Parts: C-alpha cells; structure tokens; sequence
C-alpha cells in the first residue's frame, strides 16, 4: 500500500489546507478523490523541484460510509477538549497540499476544487508559510523534535498492516496568536512557558521547568516509549490581522494525538498548557487519510 | 552621497516573487508619521543586512492630504486623491499611507510588515493587507502572462518611475488598485474571445496586432502613445488571494508622472472615448488610491 504523497515530506516551505463539508452524495467523493490524486501526480512531474505532496482525508461519518465500516477503528468526530477550551469544528473533508513553492500549491488547490466541484462546501482555506529560521510567529523554533527522515516518519505516521495499511490519522487545529500578550512577557518567562530557550532553542531540563510548560504537556512517554506524531504545521496569516500557527499532525494512531490534547487542555491532570496565556485554538478536526491504493479502489 | 537623492528600495526591483502591501488611514496628529517612517526605513536597511539573499526592497508612500501636511505644500504637484473614473466603474478608496514590501522571500516580507506595524503603532488604522505572489510562468490568475511589456532593467525603470530633478528628485508616484477576478465567468469565454479581450495570445503570449483586435482589448486601452512616445509605467503587480475565496490581481505601478497612469485609467474606464476595457467582463476593481513615495533622503528629513 502506497502512502499519500503529503504525509512524509520534510521541511516544506508552504502549504494550503482546505476543510470542507459534503453537500451532495457521498459517492461523489469517490471519483473526485481519484481525479485529484492523479492531478497531484501530474503536478509532481511538471514541478519536480517543488517536492510537492498532498493528502485527501475524510471525517468520521463520511469515511464510515466510504469504507463500509471496515478499519479506521480509532476514527471519531473531534470532541472538545478541556470541556470546550479546545473547540470542535469537525468537517467531512480535508485537503492538505505542501511543497517548496506556494504558487504550485495554489494551482494544486484550484485543481482540488475543480475535482470536487459543488459537492463540497469549503469552510476554511489556510495558506501556511515557513517563517524565518523555521520559527513559529512567537519567535520560537518549531519542528526540532519532529520525527526526522522517511524511515522514522513512516514508523510514526503510517499504518503498517491490515486493511488500513499505508493510511494515517490526521489532526488539524488553527491557533490565533496574540503577539501583544506574548510580548508583554519577559523572554525568560516565555522560555518557561514553552520549555526551550528562545534564541538558542535548547531544551530546558524537564525537572527545572513548569509542568504546564508546553514540552511538559506534550513530550509524553508510556513506560519509556515516546508518543510521537509527525507535524506538518506552519505559520499563517497577516501581520495586521489574524495570525498564528496552523497545527497539523499525522499519526498511525489517533491515540498519541489525543493523549497530548488531553494533557494540554487540562483533562489528564487538571493543568493546562502555559501557551494559552497568548494563543488559542479556534478550529479542530480529526480525519483519516487512506492509502493511494485504497483511494483507487473507491469507485 | 551628498547632493543626490536616493530612491526608496522597493520601486525598481524586477521579478520579485512575493510582496506585501499595507494601506492605512491616519488616526491622530500627522506628526506621528514622521518618526515612524524614519524607523521603518531604518528597519528595512537592517533586514537587507540580515537577509542579503532576500533581495528585499520597500516603499513608504503618502496620500495627498497627509503629504501636503508633511511637505508643507512643496512639490508633488500632480498629487491628488484618487478620483473615481468612469463615474464609479473604478471606485476610489484613497487612504493616507501605503507600505509596499517586495523580495524573493515571503517570510522576510512578513517580518518587515510586522516592523512597519510596530513603527506606526496606533497612529494608523489598517484598511487592507494583501500578500502578493508570483504565479506559475509569471501568469495572472486569468492564465495570461503578466509583465511582458513592463519597462525592463534598472536604467529604463529609473527613467520611467523616478523623478529626475528638483525638490522631488528620487521620488515617484504610486497607484494601487485591487481587482477581484471571477474565474468562473472568464472560463465561460472561449480562448479566442479571451485573447481578443486581452490583446495577446494566451498560451504563447504573442501580441495580436492592433488592427486585428477590438479597441476595447486591454492592450488597445493601455498601450498609449502621444505622438509616438509611449506612456510607460513600472508595474509591481502580483496575484493574490485564496483558491476558494476572493482572488485576483493587486495592481501596483510607479511613475515619475501621475499623468501616464491617469491617461491609462481614463482609457480603461470609458472617459476618453466612451469605450471601456474588455477585462471588465470578468474582473472588477474594488479599491483605488494614489500616493507619493519620497526619496529615501527625504524620509530622513521628516521631523
Ligand atoms: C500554538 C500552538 C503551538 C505552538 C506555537 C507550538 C510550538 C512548539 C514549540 C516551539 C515546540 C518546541 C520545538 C519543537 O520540538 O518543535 C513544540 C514541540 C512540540 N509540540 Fe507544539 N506547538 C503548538 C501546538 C501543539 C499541539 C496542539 C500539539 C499536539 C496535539 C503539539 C505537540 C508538540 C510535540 C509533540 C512537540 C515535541 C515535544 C518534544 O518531544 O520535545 N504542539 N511545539
Ligand atoms: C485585472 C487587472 C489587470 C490585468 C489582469 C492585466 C493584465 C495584463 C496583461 C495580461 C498584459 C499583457 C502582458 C504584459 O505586457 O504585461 C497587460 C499589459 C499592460 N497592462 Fe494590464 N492588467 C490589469 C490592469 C491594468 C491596469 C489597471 C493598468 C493601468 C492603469 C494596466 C496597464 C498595462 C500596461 C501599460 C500594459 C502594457 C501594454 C503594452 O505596452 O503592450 N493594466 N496587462
Ligand atoms: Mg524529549
Ligand atoms: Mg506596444
């Protein structure tokens, strides 16, 4: 089973995420998905330098229909976390496009919209960009502990066997940063909020940083085994309007993502991520990304 | 370089892949713009030093009312608020301040835009912020190549865009106008009909002779000569928007005289000969403003 092309690429410069609801017959998604994955292959051949990839992924209700109820055992609608502190905006379809070249991504996004046509209702379209020094707009480097290299990224993100082999679970969550609130914090206070130093990007020892620090919330182990995810997140927005991080992660099980969210939003131990001092999530959804062979076998 | 006037760095660069434009109104006393503009151009120099490979430039430019105040009424003789053209076919949304940032790196442009906002602070009310991107093959989102006849090279671009002498030497006039394309409407037109609308062939970008295209074609509207002398402008326009939402062309041009821009607008919008640009069949302008970009030396004499 071959993995969709947008899960594994590293260090992308730009992305487009489109989140949409199904308005028409669920069966219209079958032909549209095949059209789109062929478009992606054609664009990769036309723009080899772009290192383009893309993913089509499906919400719980749609995917149960498309799959006949087989597999994707962990899939569910995204719930609130923290009783609502993390909101839920579960849609039916996610299209994630990434590459070195925003302009290529834009053409690919137009192709996705042509493939799905008026069967879908676009609810969100976000254009991500890698910022200076791969920093989040807060000024902290983002991506350091992300699984590195195809071998490890496959291990973390790609389902190994059975009916879902080559697929992955996806989580997307848009955050809105209040950089004015951030900038009122001293740099040492910001560093204790994240759990790494700001300029030099060195981890602060877990025994010496707050348990509410981001790293303490999300660097989770189960009897010594890390709960890893493959992030594809990027900055987005305008300088004068809304801006933040579009969080996007892939994992061979939803479990690892969910444990991190239960931790961040106070459900596990009553403590909340210190980043909520300056940024907040405003969307959230879970999706299942089938393998390419599974997509071809739809219609 | 005493006794000379240095152009702001964003007027002349060619083939930059990314831009940010910010348009804003002044909220309080115009004096706030003096120290903010000096800070901003200094920040630009710092970003150029930090990111030499970005090939970054930027411009700060001013609307008529605030430029008249800051200049004491000296110079900028052609400057005026952007008029409506075609009785409203081209709307007017004249603001007080234009920031234009362009480079080979969107991420550097973003940092520079943040610096501009920090410099001006609450003295301004941002009315729009547009992130331009060069599309594939330098095409407009309509699919036609954009930029072919734009003045080429530093020498010619300086001749067209940069005022040569007098108090305004090193300055330029700026026009910005955001267009919203209806690509569904465009795609209802056959490609031959689109070519007659533009005046060039779509795939190969060959000019269609003036006698073989309608007078409403875009090239017939805007390729204007006065007794054989072309009325040139230096465009810095780029595509913008989302695939599923608003998208189009953010039109931006610089010229040493506002006259050349105005003649093209009077032509496009029906004021000269009663005919209008065929591109209005699929796209429309929704903003419009004129600004004056002083020389970099003069931004330093503010205060
Ligand atoms: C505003 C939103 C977020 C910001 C700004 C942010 C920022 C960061 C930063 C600066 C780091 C440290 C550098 C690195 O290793 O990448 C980090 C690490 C990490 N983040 Fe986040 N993050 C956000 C949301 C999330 C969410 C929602 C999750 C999971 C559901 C998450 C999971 C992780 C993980 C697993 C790590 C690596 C921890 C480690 O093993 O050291 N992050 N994040
Ligand atoms: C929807 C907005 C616009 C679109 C899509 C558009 C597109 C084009 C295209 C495809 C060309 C031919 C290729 C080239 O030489 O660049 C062109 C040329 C040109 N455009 Fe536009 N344009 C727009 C607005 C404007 C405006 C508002 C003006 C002036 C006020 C203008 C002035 C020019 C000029 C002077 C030329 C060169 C003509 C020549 O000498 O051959 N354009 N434009
Ligand atoms: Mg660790
Ligand atoms: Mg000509």
């Amino acid at each position: 089973s071959q993995v969709q092309s947008g899960i594994l690429p590293e260090h992308c410069r730009a992305a487009i995420w489109i989140e949409a609801n199904l308005k028409g017959d669920v069966n219209a998604l079958r032909e549209a998905s095949k059209i789109f994955v062929d478009n992606v292959a054609t664009f990769q051949a036309k723009f080899p330098d772009a290192k383009l990839g893309a993913v089509v992924a499906f919400g719980n209700n749609v995917w149960r229909q498309l799959s006949g109820g087989e597999g994707a055992d962990e899939l569910k609608d995204f719930p609130v976390y923290g009783k609502g502190l993390a909101p839920s905006t579960q849609y039916d379809l996610l299209i994630h496009i990434l590459s070195a070249r925003h302009e290529v991504n834009f053409s690919v996004a137009q192709a996705a919209l042509a493939a799905f046509g008026d069967a879908i209702d676009v609810k969100e379209e976000i254009h991500g960009f890698r910022w200076v020094e791969e920093r989040d707009l807060s000024g902290f480097v983002a991506g350091t502990e992300n699984p590195a290299g195809e071998e490890t990224r496959r291990e973390v993100a790609v389902i190994k066997d059975g009916v879902d082999a080559g697929g992955s679970y996806v989580f997307v969550q848009r955050w809105e940063h209040n950089l004015k609130q951030l900038n009122r914090m001293s740099v040492p206070d910001q560093e204790m909020m994240i759990g790494r130093t700001k300029d030099a990007n060195e981890e602060i020892d877990g025994d010496e940083r707050p348990v509410t620090s981001h790293l303490s919330r999300v660097d989770l182990k189960e009897d010594g085994k890390g709960l890893k995810i493959v992030a594809q997140s990027l900055p987005y927005g305008t300088a004068s309007g809304t801006h933040g991080l579009y969080f996007c992660a892939y994992c061979a099980r939803l479990y690892n993502i969910e444990q991190q969210l239960l931790s961040m939003f106070g459900d596990t131990d009553g403590k909340r991520d210190a980043m909520l001092r300056f940024t907040k999530p405003v969307t959230g959804g879970y999706y299942f990304a089938p393998s390419l062979e599974r997509i071809q076998a739809l219609g």
